[PDB]
């Protein structure tokens, strides 16, 4: 099975400050897409609150006539979509190209191809949901040595395409299901190698 990425797009709500870090490019393609040959398969959208605190100023006076300006820190709640996608080969269509498959994890939880919140060397994390980390290299002949079979990914809206048209929330063949993450009560998980 060939893995053609991930991506997630986002779309600020209130304030300006949250697409930087969920926003993520595949890396097959340099935009918010799959490579050709490969269909996007949409995850999850949903969307990411937090409180944070943004410099403001402001005018008082006296009798409308003597006025001075302070500047504070001041809580505010930033808001932005993210809508998360995984790319799949629709056909064979043209080979070998793909990307090799290093494990996930997240701030709470660890990634079993490694044992720690990290990839494996070589690999560069993508961001995934709030705080997922997809584990993904492109050098075969450094990588392979880290590298697991790969069997597609399903949420609680989305089945895998690739069990063996119906989408089933499903591990194929002789692939095992291992839980993601719970996004806002939405599970979320992927395939790999019977294995430990
Ligand atoms: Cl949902």
């Amino acid at each position: 099975f060939t893995f053609g990425g991930v991506y997630q797009e986002c779309t600020e709500l209130s304030g300006d400050v949250l697409c930087q870090n969920l926003e993520q490019k595949n890396l097959l393609t340099g935009d918010f897409s799959c490579p050709p040959g490969y269909s996007p398969v949409h995850l999850l959208s949903q969307t990411h609150e937090e409180g944070y605190s943004r410099l403001e100023c402001k005018k008082k006076c006296t009798l409308k006539i003597f006025c001075k300006t302070v500047c504070e820190d001041v809580f505010r709640v930033a808001k932005a979509e993210f809508r998360a996608y995984w790319c799949v080969a629709a056909g064979q269509v043209p080979d070998n190209s793909g990307l090799l498959f290093g494990g996930v994890f997240t701030d709470k939880t660890i990634n079993p191809m490694t044992n720690a919140q990290s990839c494996p060397a070589g690999y560069i994390p993508l961001n995934l949901f709030e705080s997922l980390k997809v584990c993904v290299s492109l050098d075969y002949e450094l990588g392979f040595k880290f590298s697991v079979p790969f069997g597609g990914f399903f949420s609680c809206i989305m089945g895998n395409p690739l069990v063996n048209a119906p989408s089933l929330k499903k591990c194929p063949g002789g692939f095992s299901q291992h839980l993601a993450v719970i996004s806002d009560g939405c599970q979320v998980s992927y395939c790999v190698k019977a294995g430990i």
